[PDB]
């Protein structure tokens, strides 16, 4: 995996599960196109985006749908979603784990990008 | 004023200051409008984008151009900014405070809603 | 006012009013004796700790009891207490704001130190 | 492992590697016990530090040395070290992730709590 994202739930202290993630890239028209998507799965942990081969240099978003995550365990958020948006390279370290912590009304969200 | 926004720096525990801040509110077709813009002032915060009359019920999106920030300093961060996307007013006019954290790699954001 | 404190909560999005604060400074051998002590008002801050004059160079430990704040809420929170230890003033005095977001299992917290 | 900790650096966007950990448990004393120790894993992971079997219910000290671990990169940090402290139960989940998000002047520090 080239690419892998992991969302944690700071409310009960647990991997965020069934996390809908939307990721895409900026196209020439500086417009967004769809690129991969997923849900988390039981560890919180979204694998298998995408590959090395299709995963060339360029700026990615990544969309967590925190909303949609709260509103399924009844409790009131503030985001409509957490967007990451990157410049994703050749030069320098080649794995990315994109990872956010959530709470209703605030997440945090960092990057490990390692060889 | 309804609408402020605070930048914390995470590396050298200060402010963020000179921050570009961009607001946009979403229209009844899904793209951005330009809602207000500015930038932080030496305490790390940004006031009077707007008044309770103009900043009616919406989903607004607040963009902190965190890239540039970082590379005045010399850095290369991760992100190309931070942009918090939030329905407000939804139940009545509140006054919102969103904050961010940065550091080069992560950054955290929190949002205090109170009822004036 | 040279310590402040701020508590939010990230749960509710609001400051983290009457949530109880101890300070403590490490004296030259090991034991944290009692510095100041007390809650924080409505908009989560608390001041008037300390002055100038008393808050000399040394190590000092934030103590936010965060697990009575959960508990009044109805919670079970992970943390005994948040604590944030820090040596101050140790190149001429400086301001400090100690900040602490909080979530019934995780926290964050950041440190604002400047110089008037 | 019933315990194991997990620290990354919010700077560079990588594990936080050969920092040292020091867990204690409280006695009847109010005092602190030495329980375990380490220096966090190149995947800033530190594992190994119990077993089910030692781990019994009690309150429990993580001591994270990160300033070490910022004098080591040559940055100048806020804190002495980060700590966090906790209850360890029996009645519910069983394994426990410390994980801390590491800045000079901020870190933010989760658990994740699982069967
Ligand atoms: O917990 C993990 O496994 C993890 C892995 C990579 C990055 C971050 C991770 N946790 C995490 C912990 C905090 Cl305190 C903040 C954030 Cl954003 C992630
Ligand atoms: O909100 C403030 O006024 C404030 C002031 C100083 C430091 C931090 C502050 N907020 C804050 C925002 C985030 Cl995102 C994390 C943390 Cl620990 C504090
Ligand atoms: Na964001
Ligand atoms: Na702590």
């Amino acid at each position: 995996c080239p690419l892998m994202v992991k969302v944690l739930d700071a409310v009960r202290g647990s991997p965020a599960i069934n996390v809908a993630v939307h990721v895409f890239r900026k196209a020439a028209d500086d417009t967004w196109e769809p690129f991969a998507s997923g849900k988390t799965s039981e560890s919180g942990e979204l694998h298998g985006l995408t590959t090395e081969e299709q995963f060339v240099e360029g700026i990615y978003k990544v969309e967590i749908d925190t909303k949609s995550y709260w509103k399924a365990l009844g409790i009131s958020p503030f985001h409509e979603h957490a967007e990451v948006v990157f410049t994703a390279n050749d030069s320098g370290p080649r794995r990315y784990t994109i990872a956010a912590l959530l709470s209703p009304y605030s997440y945090s969200t960092t990057a490990v990008v390692t060889n």
